[PDB]
């Protein structure tokens, strides 16, 4: 109902961080 | 023509999930 | 000058899809 | 207090160099 912000914005800054948390660990585990 | 919204920034959206579930899947069936 | 719209934004979706570019094609020469 | 532009658009953007530098490099160390 707010067209202030869309959750798509917000979202995908947070799914930026997320996919770091998983790739930064891979790297860790695996070369 | 609408200047409320760019599809820029909804399609970087879009690109975002769309490459975590390629990248997803390499790391499934690669290490 | 114009603040409807931030560089920042714009370059933001630009380098999403220009690395996915690279990393693509890293998959495809190398797993 | 500045509700002009959200820091997260702004640290998102930081965000997605940062990782390719990173990104870059293991690639450049390792394939
Ligand atoms: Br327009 C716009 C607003 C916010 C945006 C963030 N998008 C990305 C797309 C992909 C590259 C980087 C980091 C992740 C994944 C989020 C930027 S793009």
């Amino acid at each position: 109902s707010n067209d202030s912000s869309d959750p798509l914005v917000v979202a995908a800054n947070i799914i930026g961080i997320l996919h770091l948390i998983l790739w930064i660990l891979d790297r860790l585990f695996f070369k």
